[PDB]
């Protein structure tokens, strides 16, 4: 009880920051996407010329 | 939920994006049909000529 | 049981999510060969004309 | 005997546990495959066209 | 057995939808080739002319 | 030799499930070619009449 | 000597069950790489009517 | 060499599989292209008559 | 929160350092495709004169 | 040495054993090549006639 | 920074590389385009005479 | 405090030591992609010519 | 520093050991593209004759 | 150095077997390319007697 | 020094060791490579011939 409340917290404290990491991986990969599909885009339009 | 949502966003960024490029896709092709039928129209001269 | 249903319902989310994701992937490709009907519809004409 | 029986019925349920995991991994990915079928269907129809 | 029954399910309802898909490209074409028959039939009207 | 045997047993039961999923995509292909001869045989009547 | 025979005949006889398991692989493997030879077959004749 | 041979088989009877679909494919064509000489021959009397 | 600080930042730096890796992708394919439309252009002429 | 030796041999085994499986590959090829270049004759053929 | 400053050069020199290919790629279709106006012209020739 | 000097002092040794190694990293990669892009634009020649 | 030493040269070692392997890729597909670009004269030449 | 040298000879083998398969398309070609303009010429006669 | 010694030469002889088997690595991809690049020249005749 007493000794593992402290740690109990600074295990809520490490997941909301891991959440926080994770939102960072979420908008990385937007980036990511959206750059796939824009280049994805630019080869469509190869091939309508074609 | 909140790590999502700036992705979700990021998505409809890069969807309107790729709109955009559709739109110069569209319009690149109608010059190039543009020249297609004006120079076929020509083709046609020759045989109204013929 | 106690432990597993948190991640169950979580995973439920998850899934749910990943829906979401998923009608925006067929949305995008709606565009994208919407796209390609009207573009090689262009081409088309390009025929009859020839 | 007596002391590894509370455990054995304990892994039978944490087996089924997994069972029921399992069950959502196929779910999971049979939502994935379908959208692969149908997206990968409307870039055959774009074949068509072309 | 149990977990792939909802997956075997799942992927006949992704066949039936990919159906769907195909149905509509058939139909496409249906419109495309319509439009061919009729536009090379005035090219044929133009040669008993000439 | 006992222990391996529900192994064996469960291994054969789930390369028999994988011969089931597999005939699934063989058919699945069957009704993406039916779609492709049916269709470029649209595409060779276009040419007949050409 | 006298402690390590039980186990260096239990050992061959772990290796040759691991050879079992093995054979099993590759035959796995036959089914899927089978699929994959008429499956790819029938795109080659979608190209030859194409 | 034990668990290679039923896999060897299993590929000769890929193989053989193939071969059937690609016996298949060229009657597909064979009818396409008879289409092609017989419906290209109606061209030609087109000329003679003209 | 003191220890992951220079972290989130590395990481903001890193990120950023991914975008201008980003913006010179999509330069690249601008050329790749600059290419593609002017070369299919002069194919475009071909069928003019022919 | 001693140890490694079993092992070299075993390695010289596997490595024909994939020669083996790859004058498969070659051969597998060879008719799916031989299927297209008489494919396209025909196709050929359709365009003398045309 | 450090890292990548060696790594960014690099690709400005590969892109540049790359401009070197593309500028090859126009002449060789310069040549080959030059080829079809010039043999379409007698093909023009043909008409004349006829 | 005392011992921990030399042993923060041998890390930042180490830290370093890793970020001439990483700056490797960076220009290996240079290497291979200066090679895709370039091997990639010889492809796309092919396509202009084709 | 002692250590790293014969470290970072057997790295410049592997890195030039890969020039000389990527430069053996620059000519092969030198070869294969000097196919294509003659093998797509000769169907040129084709059209020419056509 | 010693364990890449079989290899790039392994590689200037591979290469030559390249250039092998090479020499064969070229004749291939030319098979088909002499039918081409034969066939053509054919029509050619047809065009004078007309 | 006198017990690391016998140890030392131990080393020396399992990197030579070490060394073999990787000299053989490389020749078992010349193997698989020398397999891709026949097999994919033969992918380009197909190409020629189409």
């Amino acid at each position: 009880a007493e000794g593992d409340d402290p740690a109990k917290a600074a295990f809520d404290s490490l997941q909301a920051s891991a959440t926080e990491y994770i939102g960072y991986a979420w908008a990385m990969v937007v980036v990511i996407v959206g750059a796939t599909i824009g280049i994805k885009l630019f080869k469509k339009f190869t091939s309508k010329a074609s």
